[PDB]
């Protein structure tokens, strides 16, 4: 049986969402962009409402889960269209009804940044990551976000721990095969942090904020 | 069993280099980067001469090495600043000979990178990085580099493993109090993923490489 947390956190896992591109709208770069905006607002108010059942996250000081929210909600984002993409082949799934491939991405002027994101999911399709491993890693990297403005650094610290501790648990008692799995997983991190850190700037580059700051976008979620 | 990995490190760690910055030149903003472009020229052959002595490493084919290298340079570059930086508090150490403060980060443009490189020194500073876990997250940065271009994938993968065994295998007999240390440490490589890759886009931004590409001065190293 699970550990309490891989569990919590399967059941906090939110529901698939859609792009639902505009039909009548002809492909091009600005509907790519569109879409993608559509889905990411849709999914950024989900992943509020998980972080929310991270255990320990909501009892952090406001200040404290708009930083972590801050640093790794790119991140989430993108390791979510990594997972939903491995059983497919040069393709990424950005929701059920949305999956680009190579043509399309560089329609959106997205290549470069999608091809580093077919690299995780290569990685992860090589070691079979399980929908159990994916959740918790999604929290490890929220909380192992790196902001530079943590007041608690104990309880950020803690819960790390914790959640590092819930990987070690589940491939103890899943993986025994591999002594080694869990440590696998956390060296996918880095390419992650990489390719997200290649996003946001990508993100403000192109100004897909719009005239509204993220950090106002969160705080107006975070206290809704 | 043992394990020679750690020892080899260990014997296979570069001597001190110096920045022998020019005493009669103006502290500035050119004088800077001269004396760091000078300094990482020289550090360079070195860590191709050290690159050389990870058992699998010269096993690999000139273009996978050439690869992993131009995907990790600068990663080793900064961890060795990190690690030189350890007993300092908020100074950067390249060389005895050349540290470097909050204002003159300010007056060579590093200021933001070099807020991220003491962020990676505050962290290992807290956990206590030893000499032997340093030169380990050194192998293994080069060896987890996430490069595009890998021709054996599976003999990649394969020196990874050796050398996060390594690190496991050193963390179990000599820190048993922390069974998650490891992991711990392997924690703290998306921070300096991170930081390596805004000081390569600076690197191109102010085309410090100049007239001669990173790859080309690795082939030239590698062949000597
Ligand atoms: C601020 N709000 C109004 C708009 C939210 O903005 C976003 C717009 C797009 C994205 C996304 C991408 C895809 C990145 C990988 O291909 C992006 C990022 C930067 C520039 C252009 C596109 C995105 C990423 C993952 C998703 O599941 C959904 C959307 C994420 C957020
Ligand atoms: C061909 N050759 C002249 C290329 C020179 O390459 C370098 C020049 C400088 C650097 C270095 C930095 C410091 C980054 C952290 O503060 C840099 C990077 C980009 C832009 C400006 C400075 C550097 C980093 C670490 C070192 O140990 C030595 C030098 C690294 C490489």
């Amino acid at each position: 049986p699970y550990n309490k947390i891989v569990s919590h956190l399967l059941v906090a896992e939110p529901e698939k969402i859609y792009a639902m591109p505009d039909p009548t709208v002809p492909d091009s770069d600005i509907k790519a962009l569109t879409t993608l905006c559509d889905l990411a607002d849709r999914e950024l108010v989900v992943i509020i409402g998980w972080a929310k059942h991270i255990p320990g996250f909501s009892t952090l000081s406001l200040a404290d889960q708009m930083s972590l929210l801050q640093s790794a909600w790119m991140e989430i984002l993108i390791l979510g269209v990594v997972y939903r993409s491995l059983s497919f082949e040069d393709e990424l799934v950005y929701a059920d009804d949305y999956i680009m491939d190579e043509d399309q991405s560089k329609l959106a002027g997205l290549l470069d940044l999608n091809n580093a994101i077919l690299q995780l999911v290569k990685k992860y399709k090589s070691m079979k990551l399980e929908k159990e491993e994916f959740v918790t890693l999604k929290a490890i990297a929220l909380a192992n976000s790196d902001s530079m403005h943590i007041e608690d650094v104990e309880a950020v610290q803690k819960l790390q721990d914790v959640l590092h501790e819930a990987l070690q648990d589940y491939e103890a008692g899943q993986h025994m095969e591999d002594p080694r799995r869990a440590g696998k997983m956390l060296m996918t991190l880095p390419l992650l942090r990489q390719t997200s850190t290649k996003a946001v700037q990508h993100f403000y580059n192109i100004k897909l904020e719009g005239k509204v700051p993220m950090h106002k976008l969160f705080l107006e979620m975070l206290e809704a």
